[PDB]
């Protein structure tokens, strides 16, 4: 499924993510696409954090939702 | 040293610490005395989100520092 | 007024501005001594940004205040 993921400065990005795919492996295709390491990811969606062990189904994200990322240290 | 924190309220409380405190050890200082849970104290600085288990030497604060005690807003 | 920048291991650099001083001058500054292009240069205080038009007095910031400069990267 085609996700867009969305920064605090705007910066919008298209990945390929399947619908059975675990929080961890989006981290790591964002540090591939973006470069920004996965310990340094923060992914919220309609408010609520995603943890790293858990689906995307978990959240119940549907097709061309909105995913905001931040900075986590 | 002496440090301000700007409370939800609006309150600015001066705290009495060394360098070399957690941040959490200071947190239950402003439970002693405003009495704010430190679970529910949220400290950012300068945009930052100060980690408990850090000092206040890691984040470079000295005296006469304000802290921005936010709410702990979680995702729900 | 001295304030003080820090960077994200731990360096915290110490320059002195003027209350009305615009936040590209103080970029100016940091530009100088650090050599960090201050349009790359992004200045985060209280959870929000500090734009270079501008003054420290528009975001009340007050002396001896430690600041976060991250790096401003374009990408995508």
């Amino acid at each position: 499924m085609q996700i867009f993921v969305k920064t605090l400065t705007g910066k919008t990005i298209t990945l390929e993510v399947e619908p059975s795919d675990t929080i961890e492996n989006v981290k790591a295709k964002i540090q591939d696409k973006e470069g920004i390491p996965p310990d340094q990811q923060r992914l919220i969606f309609a408010g609520k954090q995603l943890e790293d062990g858990r689906t995307l189904s978990d959240y119940n994200i549907q097709k061309e939702s909105t995913l905001h990322l931040v900075l986590r240290l």
